[PDB]
């Protein structure tokens, strides 16, 4: 029961839940010159999808949602996931960004089309406000969960009782994630002003986490495949799953 | 001085700073199916702007910036704002969009090309949910000046010592909007865990408000004036006012 955890079992369960660090794959012993760099970031960023569902399901209430309403939350967080996943890890790398621990790169490597070099320098505005604000651990999952939790909350097309009994589920765990963060702020230290005014400043990262997301979308969708299986399609397949497996 | 007001100050600086709600123009004794609903809305948009920088400069702490960053702010920010003043006035008016009060249209008149539908569902929804939480005025007012602060404050494309001023100021100015809210909350009788949670649940929703712009903002620049002065262009105009009419 995900309503029942402490704000310590709160915290557990997310750092519990992370997925891993991968690598981008190219020939490390072959010339910069000949690879694509959005081939490398779009093979990767497919690689992490798989960990982001199985990350996903590990978040506390994620899966007493249904299928489709899981599918859904994804389908709106999956590229803010990826985003503030990369500007966490690219705190300790001022001026760029560590997409994977082979791929570090400057802006001035963003510039390679098109593109990327606007949605670069946002990333790396962000990590700096992370570095700033000594962005803890503990509190980076808790925001990544938020994330999946809300970014979709309200563009579910249905106002039937089950759906709300779905929204009314996710505002108390996203209410739960709330006083955990305050606990975790607590701990440390913070007076409770501070408290309340680095969560908030917290949360409005978010909101420029949306604005790349939709920004990054914009280049995505300009570049789609036709005859493909749709994200919601491949979503669905990669959560819809068997325990045969046990 | 901004940073010396009071919770009590701040929110009366805020209410007394709201812009009017205008009227669309059109002629009423003329059929609806003669009207262009995007020209209609255009042409109220527009209006609302030139009130927004009026609004916007008594906003406390927005006019200690410089002029180029109040127009960034403003080129950042005047989308969501419109936006979250519409959900405000259409919280009345359950599955309706109140434009102005002669301009209330359900998702069946969003549906003339293209479009709309998509933002106005979005919309709809996001104006249920302040519904349903029960918003006050005055903690909308602290939202929306939030906005005018926050949009922005991540894209300022320097780290000159005069814009590491700018944005700390601007971080000092949203923690009192921040301390404001906390105010509001307790002086409404809310326990302290209640206070978190709510201003957690309003600052969650400015990210849908991001989101709701950056689609809007896809609409409206696949429909864009081709000799025409830049919107950074006629913000500043209208913003770099002389004294002369004191
Ligand atoms: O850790 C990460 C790995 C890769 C990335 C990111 C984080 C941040 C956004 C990047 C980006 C750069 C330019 C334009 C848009 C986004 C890129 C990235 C590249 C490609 C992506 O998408 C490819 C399409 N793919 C098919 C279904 C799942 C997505 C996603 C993200
Ligand atoms: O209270 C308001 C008045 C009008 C509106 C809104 C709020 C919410 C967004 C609406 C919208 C509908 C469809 C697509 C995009 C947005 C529309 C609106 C229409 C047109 C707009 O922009 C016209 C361009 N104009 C030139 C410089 C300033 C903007 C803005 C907003």
């Amino acid at each position: 029961l995900a309503l029942s955890l402490t704000a310590d079992q709160m915290v557990s369960a997310l750092l519990d839940a992370e997925p891993p660090i991968l690598y981008s794959e190219y020939d490390p012993t072959r010339p910069f010159s000949e690879a694509s760099m959005m081939g490398l970031l779009t093979n990767l960023a497919d690689r992490e999808l798989v960990h982001m569902i199985n990350w996903a399901k590990r978040v506390p209430g994620f899966v007493d949602l249904t299928l489709h309403d899981q599918v859904h939350l994804l389908e709106c967080a999956w590229l803010e996931i990826l985003m503030i996943g990369l500007v966490w890890r690219s705190m300790e790398h001022p001026g760029k960004l560590l997409f994977a621990p082979n791929l570090l790169l400057d802006r001035n490597q963003g510039k390679c089309v098109e593109g990327m070099v606007e949605i670069f320098d946002m990333l790396l505005a962000t990590s700096s406000r992370f570095r700033m604000m000594n962005l803890q651990g503990e509190e980076f999952v808790c925001l990544k969960s938020i994330i999946l939790l809300n970014s979709g909350v309200y563009t579910f097309l249905s106002s039937t009782l089950k759906s709300l009994e779905e929204k009314d589920h996710i505002h108390r765990v996203l209410d739960k994630i709330t006083d955990t963060l305050i606990h975790l702020m607590a701990k440390a230290g913070l007076t409770l002003q501070q408290q309340h005014q680095r969560l908030a400043q917290l949360l409005l990262i978010l909101s420029h986490i949306r604005h790349m997301s939709n920004k990054g979308m914009e280049h995505l969708y300009s570049m789609k495949c036709k005859n493909v299986v749709p994200l919601y399609d491949l979503l669905l397949e990669m959560l819809d799953a068997h325990r045969l497996h046990a």
